[PDB]
């Protein structure tokens, strides 16, 4: 016998669970085309080099690659952006801006899950806060469109402006990146193992508290206290939760200052969906990245937002909430030979049936009549079509609403 | 700089591309569900064991393989098929028959395209003609859909009996599967070179020239002559036709006894599209394979019949018939606020539009109208709302259909 489980960290998608995926595929594509997102698609195949940020990042340091025979360093993609910031930085100028480019791509990483699907929002070529605004209030539209609302997640929402500011203030840019990846990992890992690695990195206890001190920080009063009410930061995020506000989610909204998220890139705000019961990880994360167009060699730089939103954590979440009922399959109708002598006419209706627009099967198998049935309902058709011979020459078929009248043929449709 | 073009074989989908795509997948859902096939995926990745046929053939030999740092073989799949039994046969008796499963795969290949997409459509637990009828008629279908008819495609059809009683009565099965994959050859290399792999495998030059004779009769009735008229594959054949006929696409088929297909794993009926003018190779590719889940191991045979439908030929052929115009991309409004003033409102008004269903972008950044509306007119925006102070107080804004009159909130939509 041969092995029938998947290879490891990899799922199958059989009909049952394909359409869980499709429900929330369905969202992701529908909000998008809400928004006036444009799709797009690269290689879930993409060069090693591309992720080599040396920034100690968990999407770098867990990479799923290989060599080609040809001698080829290789990854299957960790995340999407550097095949976008890729695909833009090839377009050059005949790329028309702003653009809005959306994708659903499969990423993977090795170290538990090795692969999950990651729906990829961005907006190109807005150095506004109104980029971010409307990346902020599509991730929320997804999960409203789920049944989710502003009493089960929210979006906390942050600038790395404020620490960028601090970490100037305290010395050298290069360490910056570093540092925010650092702490990230403030929440997840006690204070004593991230005041480590950044005296491992070689900064003082004075610039550390300084980190500490204004990661909690709980309001946008305070930052403007320790930074100024005109420090870009602030009236961005002013700029921000007035925006939201107007677009009608601001109970969906909520600053935090411990935001900084895992990425090397991001330089200005960031922002993390999260279950307002403290029971799940981050349901989506993204920000600003208006640098990371400049590093891959573009001669103007090229203000980018976006976010990413996986497919594991919200469907958790939403069977917790109870708001992923199985649907079983459906069609519209089940095409009944009487017998093998009527499957040509069957057949022809069958046909007529679906050059309606209607979903329709024909038992394909010889079986009885009551067997045909059962597997009518079991199929979840909303109707059954049985061709028999004695209204076939009447012009006609029997039809049963599945949730027997003679019917003519042109009528059935 | 970054290098732009993707990894070697392997194609970008900027927006403009991605659009064609979908338009090709957009039929081969709508035709799955118009036939009643339910959606299914597996992991591209998939252990190297599951394609170890060792028959010589092509998609065997020319795997996209490579260890993990674990030790293990994996492959990125080259076929759907093999996953496709892994799944079935893990769910044995749970499964529930018959079952019409597809899915849009991404496969893969290395030696020139090293990856392609193909829609794969299979039935399984239907021992009967019906169910290659019904898979026959879906490829047709499709085709129709993008626009083509029988003038410009067909689909030519074989059973593999055929061959297969030829090569019993010179001898042993074991060397069937081999041969197959030989003869498919026939049309692109010269008889001088099937030959030699023929004489190399071991079959005299009395079994040659029979296969020979039978690839190249031309009718049903001259295969009668040399098999008999009521060998299973005279009758089935028989029966192959009467019902695509009794379904209306009897212009679209027709017989061909050099077909035979180059997976191993064909036992009954197989087919190909072409396209009538010479020009293409097949557009799509399929057959019966009743022995493939026993081979995986399965206590009780399950028949199955399936074929795959790449996304390259049909596209250069739609595109040779002139059936792929570029459709740019739409949205149905695009808010202009009159200035930085009016965001708040325009943001307001954006959400309404969309509440409703519309499609809708908002200019983001800092432009005057008339650059807006212009941007509207590049983006394909069916109408352009323009949100200005002096209508705002009269709880109105400005519309104008682009394929300016003041209009009241509640009537935009
Ligand atoms: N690539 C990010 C999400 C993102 C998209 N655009 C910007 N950020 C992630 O995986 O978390
Ligand atoms: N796997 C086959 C197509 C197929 C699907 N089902 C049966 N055959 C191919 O790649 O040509
Ligand atoms: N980057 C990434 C890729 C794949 C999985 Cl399953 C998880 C993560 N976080
Ligand atoms: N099997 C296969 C896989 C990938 C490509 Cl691009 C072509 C073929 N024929």
């Amino acid at each position: 016998m041969v092995e029938t489980e998947p290879v490891q960290g990899c799922r199958d998608f059989p009909p049952e669970a394909m359409r869980c995926r499709r429900h929330l595929f369905d969202v992701f594509h529908a909000t998008a085309k809400t928004f006036g997102f444009e799709e797009y698609d690269a290689p879930v195949l993409e060069s090693e080099e591309l992720y080599i940020r040396k920034a100690g990042e968990e999407i770098t340091e867990q990479m799923f690659n290989f060599i080609t025979k040809g001698g080829h360093r290789v990854a299957l993609r960790p995340e999407m952006t550097p095949s976008l910031a890729r695909l833009l930085l090839g377009k050059g100028r005949s790329l028309l801006l702003p653009a809005k480019w959306y994708s659903i791509p499969q990423c993977w990483r090795y170290e538990r899950r090795r692969e999950h699907y990651q729906w990829n929002m961005d907006i190109v070529g807005v150095k506004s806060v109104s980029a971010e605004v409307e990346l902020v209030c599509a991730a929320c539209w997804a999960m409203r469109s789920l049944g989710l609302s502003s009493k089960d997640v929210g979006i906390k929402v942050n600038s790395r402006k404020v620490l960028q500011t601090v970490v100037e203030q305290a010395g050298t840019s290069d360490k910056f990146a570093p540092v925010c990846v650092i702490v990230d990992k403030m929440e997840k890992i006690p204070r004593e193992e991230v005041e480590a690695q950044l005296a491992v990195l070689g900064l003082e206890p004075t610039v550390v508290d300084a980190i500490t001190t204004t990661l909690s920080l709980k309001s946008i009063d305070e930052i403007a206290q320790r930074v100024g009410e005109e420090h870009e930061a602030v009236k961005e995020l002013r700029q921000f939760f007035e925006q939201v506000e107007a677009y009608g989610y601001g109970d969906w909204v909520l600053f935090d200052a411990s935001v900084v998220r895992g990425l090397a890139y991001y330089t200005g705000i960031v922002f993390e969906g999260f279950d307002r019961e403290g029971k799940f990880r981050a349901l989506c994360g993204g920000g600003r990245y208006d640098n990371l167009l400049t590093t891959y060699g573009s001669p103007t730089p090229i203000p980018c937002a976006g976010f990413g939103f996986g497919d594991c954590v919200i469907v958790e979440l939403l069977q917790e909430k109870r708001l992923l009922p199985d649907i079983p399959h459906v069609v519209d109708d089940v095409v009944i030979p009487f017998d093998e002598s009527m499957r040509p006419h069957a057949l022809a209706v069958l046909r007529r049936l679906r050059d309606a627009g209607r979903s329709a099967d024909i038992i394909l198998d010889k079986k009885k009549v009551v067997q045909a049935f059962n597997y009518a309902d079991r199929v979840g058709a909303v109707r059954a079509v049985l061709v028999a011979p004695e209204e076939w020459e009447r012009g006609e078929v029997q039809v049963k609403m599945l949730r027997g009248f003679a019917v003519p043929l042109d009528r059935l449709v």
